[PDB]
C-alpha cells in the first residue's frame, strides 16, 4: 500500500511558524513563500496549530498564537494514502499535517501532493 | 493613489490555460507550478474563464472548458487598489483576474500580492 509518508510534504520542505510568530512574521513568511498558512509548532516541535491568511487578517501587536486555529485534523507517515486522500477530496480541506508517534509534526500532504501522487502512477 | 497593476502578477510571471487545455495537463500545471487554479483564455488572450482543482477532479477525456467556471468578477490595471482590497478582504476570492479595455488578460492580482503591498508601504 501508499502512505501519506510516500508523498507528502517533508519536514525539510516545509514552512512553519510558532505561537510565537508576530502577525508580520507571518504576514512576511506568506508573501516570500506563496503560501496561504502554515502548520504551527511549538519549541519541541509539536503541533499546536495551524493558522492562515484569513486569521491573520481577522477578516470575517497581536501574535500567531492568539490568531491560530489550534488541534486540528490530523493524519500520521504510516497512514494509509486512500484514506488521507478520501479526506483531501471530499473537504474543505486542501492540507493536512503529518505527525508522529511523539505528536511531533513531521510534514504536511497537500490535495496537490495527492494528485502527484495519483499522476505518477505511470 | 494606487492601482491594481502596479502590485498584481503581471503576465509574464502567470500560469493560464485554454478551454482546450485537457484536464491532465491542467493538473500537470497545478502539481508543477504549485497553483490550485488558473485563468482560462482563448486564442485571442482574451478571459473566458476561471478553473480549480475542485473543478478539475470534479468534487463534491473532458477538457478545461468543460469544467471551468466561465465570466468570473473582474478589475482592471487602473482599478484603484483598495477596492481590490476590499474585494479580496471580505469575500472568498483570494484571486481577480486583471484585464484590459480589450477584455485582454493581462494578469491578477491575489489577497497575498494586497498583502505585499500593504507590507511594503515602509
Amino acid at each position: 500500500v501508499y502512505t501519506v509518508g510516500e508523498f507528502m510534504t517533508k519536514k525539510e520542505d516545509l514552512h512553519v511558524v510558532k505561537p510565537t510568530t508576530t502577525v508580520d512574521e507571518a504576514l512576511e513568511l506568506l508573501v516570500e513563500n506563496r503560501i496561504t498558512g502554515f502548520p504551527v509548532i511549538d519549541e519541541d516541535w509539536k503541533l499546536v496549530g495551524l493558522v492562515s491568511d484569513y486569521d491573520l487578517l481577522a477578516l470575517d501587536g497581536k501574535l500567531v498564537g492568539d490568531l491560530m486555529t489550534p488541534a486540528p485534523l490530523v493524519v500520521e507517515e504510516k497512514t494509509n494514502l486512500e484514506d488521507a486522500a478520501k479526506i483531501l477530496l471530499e473537504t474543505k480541506y486542501r492540507r493536512l499535517p503529518v505527525v508522529d508517534s511523539d505528536g511531533k509534526l513531521v510534514g504536511i500532504i497537500t490535495r496537490g501532493n495527492v494528485v502527484r501522487a495519483a499522476l505518477q502512477i505511470k
